[PDB]
């Protein structure tokens, strides 16, 4: 089946979608008025992205992958263009100048190279996986990062929070993971084997969330409008990815 990426953003708020089929990676997007096809246009049978706001302007990055080469794209507001990061999975996530921290899974090792910048570098994570999700928040200053890395049926989350990478709690397979709020609340979705099923951290421990719908491969996206969360679930089966949306039970959202 086809695997997809979200980003999203600002108010309204605008969506992204970007969608590897058959070698060819393109974009849906979501200003409001109905889900209409962006410009985005490259090669890659793997996706991910990330993307932060200046002002009212977007910055994304799309990270396309074709055999072990993944190929940085840049929306900076005029045009998509070819960025400087130096088959295989990834997973992208960003903070703040901006940082950005892409995790790549390559023969069943998942490594990292980071944006500080200045250049990129590679990170300290090494770990076994198959397959890569991530999610990041700030407190203040003080990035928290959450890995998850999958191998066969089991999954395994990784935390940075200042002093190196220790597994967290957290109980090949394929995820999507999103977080919101200082506790933070973390919700990570499941491709196993046609279903998607979904385990849920607020603070004090993991739990089966109520989101269970088919699918072979899925990402995520969420927001927060003050305190309440609103999020957009990304589930595949074929070239058809059927949007779950969360404001507050799922219902079936107008992605096509
Ligand atoms: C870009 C337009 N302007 C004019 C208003 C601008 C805006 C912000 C900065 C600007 C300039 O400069 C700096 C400079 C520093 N320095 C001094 C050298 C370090 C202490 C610090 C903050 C700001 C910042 C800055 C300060 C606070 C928060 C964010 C930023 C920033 O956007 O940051 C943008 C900085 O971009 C300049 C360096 N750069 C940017 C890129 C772009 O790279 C692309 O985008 C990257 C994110 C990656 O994806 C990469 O692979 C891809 O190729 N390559 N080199
Ligand atoms: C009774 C259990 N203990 C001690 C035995 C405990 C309780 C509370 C804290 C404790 C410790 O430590 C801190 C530390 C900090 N700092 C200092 C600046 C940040 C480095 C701040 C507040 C407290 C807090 C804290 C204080 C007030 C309000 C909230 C918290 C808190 O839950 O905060 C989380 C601390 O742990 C308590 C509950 N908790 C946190 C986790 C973190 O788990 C990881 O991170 C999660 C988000 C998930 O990824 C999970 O799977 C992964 O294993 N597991 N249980
Ligand atoms: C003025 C009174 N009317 C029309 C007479 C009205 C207004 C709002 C809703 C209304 C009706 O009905 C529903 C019904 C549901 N349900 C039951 C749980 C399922 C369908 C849920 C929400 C509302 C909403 C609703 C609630 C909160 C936020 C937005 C809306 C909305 O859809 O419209 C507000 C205008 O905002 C711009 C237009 N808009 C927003 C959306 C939301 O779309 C979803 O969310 C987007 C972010 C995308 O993911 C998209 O694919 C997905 O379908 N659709 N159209």
């Amino acid at each position: 089946s086809v695997q997809t990426a979200a980003t999203s953003w600002g108010t309204v708020p605008s969506i992204a979608v970007y969608t590897a089929n058959n070698g060819k990676i393109t974009e849906r997007c979501w200003d409001g008025k109905g889900w209409y096809t962006g410009a985005f246009n490259e090669p890659g049978d793997n996706v991910s992205v990330t993307s932060w706001l200046v002002g009212s302007a977007i910055h994304i990055r799309v990270y396309a992958s074709t055999g072990t080469t993944t190929t940085e794209w840049c929306w900076d507001g005029n045009g998509w263009t070819k960025g400087a990061y130096t088959g295989d999975q990834t997973a992208a996530t960003s903070w703040g100048v901006p940082s950005i921290a892409v995790y790549t899974a390559n023969n069943g090792k998942i490594t990292e190279r980071c944006w500080d910048g200045k250049g990129w570098y590679t990170g300290a994570f090494n770990e076994p996986g198959d397959n890569v999700s991530v999610t990041s928040w700030l407190v203040g200053s003080a990035i928290h990062i959450r890995v998850y890395a999958s191998t066969g049926t089991t999954t395994t989350e990784w935390c940075w929070d200042g002093n190196g990478w220790t597994k967290g709690a957290y109980t090949g397979d394929q995820t999507a993971a999103t977080s919101w709020g200082t506790v933070p609340s973390i919700a990570v979705y499941t491709a196993n084997n046609g279903k998607i099923t979904e385990r849920c951290w607020d603070g004090k421990g993991w739990y089966t969330g109520a989101f269970n719908e088919p699918g072979d491969n899925v990402s995520v996206t969420s927001w927060l409008v003050g305190s309440a969360i609103h999020i957009r679930v990304y589930a595949s089966t074929g070239t058809t990815t059927t949007e779950w949306c969360w404001d507050g039970g799922w219902t079936k959202g107008a992605y096509t």
